[PDB]
């Protein structure tokens, strides 16, 4: 399968990703790296793997769909067959969600269904949890009807921060998006027609 990885900033789960699509028995193949925000270290890393990298600027479209529509043509240039969020910080119209419907991941920082939104983190410390995680599901509309492929629990310590917290919970992004992405890659996981995840 050939994939695509859209991010918006330093791209350490982007480089959990290469590793692992690197890996001879990988299903998956990186031949497209998207970001909305250009000198972001997450570009450094697709150059440094011989990946062909794009910037494409929401600042400078009419709209949302303007702008998704821009990222579309790179994917049909590169015939992308599954598109990966990687710290993609822009949310996407329902159109272009539509089309890749069963076909666009997402790491989530957090055990969805909870602490959905911008500052997972956040909310986590701020409600007291000692359990929190992430997650990697497919893409929805609405962020309450994506589906879920993985999810690993992380430990929430006493005095975590912000800073500490995303620390811990990136080493289990690390690990479950590269396994969420063989397991659509190979077929082993698909959006049933009933719309729930399937295991084949
Ligand atoms: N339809 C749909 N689209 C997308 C796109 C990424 N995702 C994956 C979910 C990512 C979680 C998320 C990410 C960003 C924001 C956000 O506020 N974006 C601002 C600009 C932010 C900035 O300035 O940094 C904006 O674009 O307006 C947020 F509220 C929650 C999804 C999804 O799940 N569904
Ligand atoms: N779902 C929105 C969200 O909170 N995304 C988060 O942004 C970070 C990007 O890290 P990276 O750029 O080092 O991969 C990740 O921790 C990811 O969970």
């Amino acid at each position: 399968a050939r994939v695509a990885v859209l991010i918006s900033g330093t791209g350490s789960n982007l480089q959990a990703l290469i590793d692992s699509t690197r890996e001879p028995n990988s299903s998956a193949q990186i031949d497209i790296v998207i970001s909305n925000k250009a000198a972001v270290a997450g570009l450094d890393k697709a150059e440094r793997a011989g990946i062909p990298t794009r910037v494409i600027n929401h600042k400078l479209y009419k709209n949302r769909v303007e702008f998704d529509s821009a990222i579309d043509l790179v994917l049909e240039e590169f015939s992308i067959d599954i598109v990966c969020l990687a710290g993609f910080m822009r949310i996407l119209s329902g159109p272009f969600v539509q089309k890749w419907n069963g076909k666009m991941l997402n790491i989530h920082p957090s055990l969805l269904p909870s602490f959905k939104g911008s500052n997972a983190h956040e909310q986590a410390l701020e409600t007291g949890v000692t359990v929190t995680g992430c997650t990697v599901h497919f893409v929805a509309e609405d962020v309450d009807a994506g589906q879920i492929i993985l999810q690993e629990a992380v430990p929430v310590k006493r005095g975590d921060t912000v800073a500490t917290l995303s620390e811990r919970v990136k080493l289990a992004e690390h690990k479950i998006f590269p396994a969420a992405l063989q397991l659509v890659a190979s077929g082993t996981v698909q959006l049933g027609e009933n719309g729930k995840i399937c295991w084949v």
